[PDB]
């Protein structure tokens, strides 16, 4: 049918293509080679939407899908893991090369303690690299927590506490009760004093990138567009600043997807400056500062998008058109795709398709950032048809 | 969720286990055998759901995948086909027994044309066997119906004409007409002084379930329930009367479906006798097919009248299957059965209702999906733009 969800389009006017050699080719190669030596390493799959894109009047539509990233379900392992890797090499004098995960579990000695506030992803990654390290975790989590990503980060041998406050206040405590007791927080965000671990953790997500930059090349393509949700810009910095570097952000046309009730960088893109401010995962506060930088410097446009937009994109992903695979995508991870079918249905179509400069050449990349970690959440949607379009 | 969608079960109070020598496995056999030379003839799958079926506290959730019937999306072949290729034999002193559908199709003689009133599926079935069969059709589809239903017909080669009135007019219009042209009446249903094409229908749609018994004892299962969903009840009369033949009616759980703006059958098996009851295409009914009813109040277990908001249910759970069970593409009224299943799961008074139904940790469950997505608009508005949610 024909309807209109919301799809607010800024062009980032701040747009200067300023390249970034700290979130580039190299790094990413190192976080790589870090990567390929974990149990289990393999690339996630690139899924090509051949009748999708058919459908929706582009050549090709290409999802990175980052449910099959080991067995946590969603992409964030690549920074969690990697910083905290970098972190004990940096304490303990070990070189990052040469690390060993059965040496770090079984070893005596002094452990560090890992704390951090999730909403869910980002203190699964921390919690699973603790516990493969040998170290410990503290995962605070905010009030309306789902019991089952709980439970995940329990059952890697990390603690787990839910608040009765929202993810920011939940934070502040993390940070408080871990200068208290001498714990190293692990943030994926940067402040004022915290840069050195959500760097890291850039750095580390650009593991996807170069995965998926193979695939590309691989399939022979090269792709026209990127869609990158964002929370406070994490991925989408450490994975914009990669591609970027590849094919040059003049060659890239790169749309940054927000919903609309914490668009914190699609405000602060309005503006040309950070504004403070939710689905899981793209929770916000405050722009990464980070990320901030790669984004206004090289992102294309900015989306602002009612939260509906993410379930139309878990269905269809779940159920794909024609003889294309299915992907298992959560609320988050779909929200690109989100925005590429509501903009198929939408009555403005061909006027949002030429903003957007989408057309019959167009090649699309898409992140699909997460499975079903909530899998209660995920048949409502898919299933019971929760957060329908109409 | 927890989630309440009306499903009302009534017991058979009229059931009595009389069996049907007419609808049995031996015309099923010969239905097949007919079948099997046929062009592109193959076995639907019989998909085992099992990860489903753990979730929902059952042993195997079986479902026949009729969507593969063909190229024509759904089932109703197999009866219109074989009405159609009856009906040529008789005309032309043939033995459809002793022939190829090859030889049919080159057969001489006075050409034929059949006429018939579809929502959909059944008038696809009549139009492709005429177009095989070098003979004529015309189709008429009451208002309402989706453009895509209307060109599948048409591409066919059969004219479609699409009416003013609603099925039960329409259907009136078809009759009226070809006793003016002379032509050959072809519907899924009977009345008094039609029952022979009727019943060569029911025949036909029965190699579906031989082909799930050889499917199930293949794999070593045996079913203990079947869940059919009945528009007149053609299908889950042919159906039923094969299952009933092989398993004894005593020894299977049958569940007719129906939603309840249409529940014709419903309606007549807490009444007693045939009562004459918008409608999901394949699902609609004006009085109950008189061959179908005999059938399903002989051996029946029970009736279920549903809302309408369990079929799309049923589309999305066959659609993005759960854990790693295989994916099915099913129409509105192909996935009322696997609907009912899932809204018995989600329901506050799931126990009781699985009592009810008997349904339990043992239970082997057959379900028909008797169409895919035969119209891809409304098919999409439900799996993907979440149209006739639960909430």
């Amino acid at each position: 049918s024909v309807f209109s969800l919301k799809i607010d389009i800024a062009d980032n006017k701040f747009f200067n293509g300023e390249t970034s050699p700290l979130f580039s080719q190299s790094q990413a190669k190192l976080a790589r080679q870090f990567h390929q030596k974990i149990a289990g390493y393999r690339p996630t799959p690139l899924c090509a939407l051949d009748d999708l894109a058919n459908l929706f009047g582009v050549k090709k539509i290409l999802v990175k899908d980052e449910s099959k990233r080991f067995g946590l379900n969603a992409f964030k392992m690549l920074g969690g893991a990697y910083a905290i890797a970098q972190l004990l090499c940096e304490k303990y004098h070990l070189d990052i090369e040469t690390l060993s995960f059965e040496h770090l579990k079984n070893a005596i000695g002094e452990k560090m303690t890992f704390a951090t506030t999730t909403d869910g992803n980002h203190g699964r990654g921390v919690a699973w690299a603790a516990q493969q390290l040998g170290q410990n975790a503290v995962i605070y989590m905010p009030k309306g927590s789902a019991q089952e990503r709980v439970d995940a980060i329990l059952n890697l041998g990390a603690e787990c506490i839910v608040t009765d406050m929202n993810y920011d206040d939940t934070v502040r405590l993390t940070m408080q009760h871990a200068q208290q007791h001498g714990w190293e927080v692990v943030q994926d965000t940067a402040w004022e004093g915290y840069t050195k671990i959500p760097t890291w953790i850039m750095q580390g997500y650009a593991t996807l990138a170069d995965e998926a930059v193979e695939q590309m090349r691989e399939m022979g393509v090269t792709p026209t567009h990127v869609l990158l949700q964002a929370g406070v810009g994490a991925m989408a910095g450490g994975v914009l600043g990669y591609l970027v570097d590849v094919y040059s952000p003049q060659n890239l046309h790169s749309i940054i997807v927000e919903p609309d009730k914490a668009d914190c960088i699609y405000r602060s893109g309005v503006k040309g400056d950070i504004v403070n401010v939710i689905m899981a995962g793209l929770a916000c506060g405050e722009p990464n500062p980070l990320g901030w930088e790669i984004l206004r410097n090289c992102a294309t446009q900015f989306i602002s998008c009612q939260d509906s937009v993410a379930a139309l994109g878990m269905r269809v992903l779940g159920n794909p058109y024609g003889n294309d695979p299915r992907i298992i995508s959560g609320e988050s991870g779909a929200v690109g795709l989100g925005v590429l079918a509501a903009v198929h249905y939408h009555p403005q179509r061909q006027s949002l398709m030429e903003k957007l400069a989408l057309n019959k050449d167009a090649v699309v990349l898409v992140i699909s950032t997460e499975g079903d970690t909530d899998v209660k959440h995920y048949r409502e949607v898919v299933w019971e048809g929760k957060h329908a379009v109409a």
